[PDB]
C-alpha cells in the first residue's frame, strides 16, 4: 500500500480495533473531496485504501473517528476525531504510514515515510 | 481565559514561539466559521482568544500552523498543520487548555480541562 | 527553581495530582544517590526540588511513581514508573522543566529548557 | 518473539536504525541483572531478544540508547536514554511490544501487550 493507517489504544495497550477512518483530498476549488475510507482490523491496521495510480500529488486529510471509538467503550472523550493533513507525493511517489496513539483526552500521530 | 493554547517544540526543547493559531466554530450549516486567532508568545502560549460570554457550547476547531513554524527553522515537516477538534460542554466552571507538542513528522495534543 | 516537574493525566485530561517524584544524581561510583523528592501539587507541579547552588552539572534521574497513581484510580497500568535520565549542563542561566504525560500503557516526556 | 522493540525517529519520519537496546531483569537481591541486548534493524525493529522459556515473571528494564543514536546524527539530545520498566508475565505469559518515538528533547513509549 502507498497509504496505511495504524491505530493503538494507550489505555488498554492494544491495537484500536474497528476505528473508522475517512480520507479526503483537496480539490482545485479548495474543497475536501472524499478519497477513501475503511475501518481498522483486529491488528489496528487499515490497508488497501488506495493504489499508487490513484494516489497522486495532493493535500490529503486522514480523519480518524476517535470519539466513536471511545464512546463504544463507554468513555466520553475530549476530541471529535483526529485529523492528519499533509502534502503527499510532492517529490515523487512515497509510501506513507499514519500512526495514531489514542487516549481519552490526548492523542499522538506520527508519519513514517518511505521511498519505494 | 476559558480557552488557552500552549505549544512546545520537541526538537529544541523550547516553547514554540510565533506559531499562528486559528480557532473556528462549527456553524449550523456544518461549515467552519472563524472565531479567534493569535500567535504564540515567547512562552509558547496564546491567551485571550475568547471570553466566557462568547465561548458557548459547540464544536470548535483549533488549527496550529506548524508547517510555517518548521519552514522558518529550515526544517522540512510532514503536516500542513495540527488540528484539534472538540466539543465544549457546560458542567461546572471550566477552563480548556489545548497543549501541543511538535516534531517535524509527529505531534501530540492534550486537553487539560480544570475548574476555576 | 532550576528544576521543575509537571505531570498530566491523558485519561482524565487533568493534572496528575499527588504523584510521588524522586530525583537522583549519579555518583562517581555510578550509583544513584537520592537528591530530592516531593509529590505533585493540585496543578500537577512540583517546585522547589533543588537550588541553583546545589544543581551542579551531572547526570540526574527523575523517577515518577506512575504505577501507584494508576492503582489509586483503580486502573491497571503497564510501567513500574516513568524514568527521565539526563545530563545537566551549564551554558547560560537555564531552567529545566521535565513534563510527563501519562496513560496506563503509554507515557511521554519532554524537556523544556529556557533562559532566565 | 515474546519481547520486541520498535523505535521510530520523529524528526525524519523513519524507523530509528542501529539503536542499541539493553534489557535487564531485577534479581532477588533487588539489583538489575543483564538479560539481553541487541540493535534495531533497518526497519527500526529488534526481535529475538529472548525465548518464552527464558522470559519468566519479573520486573524488566528496557534501556534504549537514545543519546548515542542522536549523537551519530550530529544532534545533542536531552536524555541519556529512555528507560522502560515493567512487570512481565505476572498473570501468565504475554507477548510484549515496546514502541518508542524519539525526538531530541522528547520521547514517547507505548507497550502493546497481547495474549498468545
Ligand atoms: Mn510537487
Ligand atoms: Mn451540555
Ligand atoms: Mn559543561
Ligand atoms: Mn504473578
Amino acid at each position: 500500500c502507498p497509504l496505511m493507517v495504524k491505530v493503538l489504544d494507550a489505555v488498554r495497550g492494544s491495537p484500536a480495533i474497528n476505528v473508522a477512518v475517512h480520507v479526503f483530498r483537496k480539490a482545485a476549488d479548495d474543497t475536501w473531496e472524499p478519497f477513501a475510507s475503511g475501518k481498522t482490523s483486529e491488528s489496528g491496521e487499515l490497508h488497501g485504501l488506495t493504489t499508487e495510480e490513484e494516489f497522486v500529488e495532493g493535500i490529503y486529510k486522514v480523519e480518524i473517528d476517535t470519539k466513536s471509538y471511545w464512546k463504544a467503550l463507554g468513555i466520553s472523550p475530549f476530541h471529535e476525531h483526529a485529523e492528519v493533513v499533509f502534502t503527499a507525493n510532492d517529490s515523487g511517489p512515497r509510501r506513507y504510514t499514519i500512526a495514531a496513539l489514542l487516549s481519552p483526552y490526548s492523542y499522538s500521530t506520527t508519519a513514517v515515510v518511505t521511498n519505494p
